[PDB]
């Protein structure tokens, strides 16, 4: 039979991972994790994790904009694999922002980022001014995960003061006045796997 | 007999998880989670995950507006699977909101995002400006989970003040003044498998 | 059969990695972490790693402004491998920048950078005035990675004034006004790889 | 068969290396390290290292402006190694710059400059003014890297005023305004192995 | 088979080495290293050295200016290797300025220059006015190198006013406006090995 095989373009990714923990111990945090896409014209991927044993892929493909316009064609693919134990704070007072995502933004946006340990990942993006033939893909992904807890932790001695904690925490709000293909997805703990393909065309006169 | 066999394009997901408890301990929690898809114009799926063992599929495709419009033609596919333990807090004083969704939206949004571990995900949407053939799908999901409980737990020594606990809880409103297709579907505790699809036009003039 | 293998183009990156700690431990830090690519015009990857045993690959390949124009052909293939332990400080008062990344920019950048040992890289970029055959790519990425944790720590005698820590944190905001393919990707503590590939055209008349 | 092996063109760089420590102990610092590439017009690669062990290659070809236009054909290749134990001080005052680089530059630049020991590199640059066939490039790199920590360190007896230390720290912000290709590369630390390359044409009339 | 050995034409460099120290103890330093290349149009190597045990290849090839223009042809070639202990003040009140380099320069430069000992060099460069091929080398370089610090070291016995240091240092800014190929690389302390090419053409009617 013809060598046909060349038309084996896609497939986005494989992986698995196992582990345990995210914390923290003793006075201030002001502290919070990432919020996302307000505003935004296009192709967005947000993915964070604060914690260990990460790997993701992300492809993303755009029209930005209306008038004269081009071909698009694009291809991903990966595998990858992890294992880890924690993240931890103890006893520093934190004015510690952890990372707001990707406002105002237009195109394509990989925004793929962390706080923690044995990180691997492919990120994968285009933009074109481009109109007709639009939304094709194909066959995309498979995974497996396997794993504890997100958590807080705090024990001291019987002192005059005992137990000293203040803290503050904002996780993950999303896609307000958002235009496009939004994929929001973040964790907080370990053993993080992650999987996306976005597509569009859109504009005005 | 001929190679019809690429006319195999749809299957959405397949998975597997098993696993016990999402909670927390002592003091304040001004504390909630989501809520969702207020005013938005569009595709949205809101998956949302405070607890362990994750995985998800989302697909989502859009004619947003009217006017001159194009063609359009989409297609996804994973397998994926999980296993694990808990979520848990003790005694920070929570600030602390899980991610309210994708107000105002507009085309596509996958909010797809958790607290929690051994987490993998596939994310898919697509918008065109396109009117004709509209909400074409075929042969879809399949799926499996075996678990135990959300829940709140506390004990103490009987100290002069035993007990101390303050805590708010906001879960899950929807879909107030939207148009479109809107798949609000969110979890709290662990095992969780989401799949979906979404098909749309709308304008004026 | 005939001399085809150079049709054998593009293998991104493959690696291992596994170590232990980011930490800190006395007085004065104004500190904090990147942050990246606001108002930039292209492709951009900001790598960053504060943690030890890195290793890293980028491709980007640009299409900046429109008038008459070129063609475009880009290519990139790396192995590499780390093992390591820790990043610290003891006592250091510390107005700390460790490196915001690449606003304003336009064509390609990699930020790509460190503090921390057993450092590894591989960075491949390329502009030109192209427009035509626009985002072709093929067969891309592999990885694995193996860990602990980002930390902070701290322990002291029974001074008069015991236990002095003053320390405030930025950790990574994202794509603000950003147009083009914006990959960012960045770490915490050790074990790191990364893998990206960005394809683009934009313009104005 | 034909003496087809001068075809084999391309191999960037092949390394190793093994270590522990950077650091600082007592009284004044004004100091940082580095900086990159504000205003800049071209190609360039920033490798720095304070810290010991260390080896690096970079490649980079350019076109410059617009107008008559030329030809363009580059080649690189190495392989070096390296093992090492510290970089120290204790007890300067130091009003201590670590080198900010390549600012306003134009056409090709690596800063590719230490302070520590046991060092190797190579360096190759180069510009045209050219246009038509423009990123061409094959083969690449490969690496490996074992090793510690970046780190201060103090201790004394106890005097009427002990543990005297002022310190004042920039490490790496990158790419402001820039234009053309830019990667930057800095370490802090030993063990340091970096690879790159760079192609580029760009101007106005 | 044919006598084609004579196509042998380049290898830049072989080396090894291995060593300790760059130092400094009492009173007065208005003192520092280098700094490279301020609005220069050329092929530029700095290579700097403050401590011991030196090796170095450098060549460059140029084309400045535009009008009437003529052919290139350059080659190169060395092995060299060295082994040493230190670089070391006591006492000496400094107005020491380490040598800084090349700015508004036109053509060539091999900046290649030390205080330390044992030293070796190679030092290859070319000016023509040449248009056409312009870019072509092959084959490079090899090395190796083994190490430990750069340091400052001070004690003293308790008299009335111990401990008396006053110390400024600067150390090596890059490219600055430059046009052209820019090597900068330099180094503080021992077992020192660096290799370069460089290849031009650039001018205005």
């Amino acid at each position: 039979p013809a060598p046909t095989g060349t038309v084996a373009a896609a497939v986005t990714d494989t992986q698995v991972s196992k582990d345990n923990k995210f914390d923290d111990t003793k006075t201030l945090n002001n502290a919070g994790a990432n919020g996302s896409l307000s505003n935004s014209k296009g192709n967005l991927g947000a993915n964070i994790a604060a914690g260990s044993g990460n790997q993701q892929d992300n492809a993303a493909a755009i029209t930005s904009s209306a008038g004269d316009a081009a071909t698009v064609f694009a291809v991903a693919d990966i595998y990858q694999e992890s294992k880890d134990n924690k993240f931890t704070n103890k006893g520093t007072q934190n004015n510690a922002l952890l990372n707001n995502s990707a406002n105002n933004s237009s195109g394509n946006v990989g925004v793929n980022v962390a706080a923690g340990q044995g990180n691997q990942q492919k990120n994968n993006l285009a933009i074109v001014t481009a109109d007709g033939k639009n939304v094709a893909a194909a066959s995309n992904t498979e995974q497996v995960s396997l794993d504890n807890h997100f958590l807080n932790e705090a024990s001291s001695k019987h002192s005059y003061k005992p137990q000293y904690v203040v803290n503050n925490a904002g996780l993950l709000n999303s896609a307000n006045n958002a235009s496009g293909n939004i994929g929001v997805n973040v964790a907080a703990g370990a053993g993080n796997q992650q999987s996306n393909t976005l597509t569009l065309g859109s504009g005005c006169t």
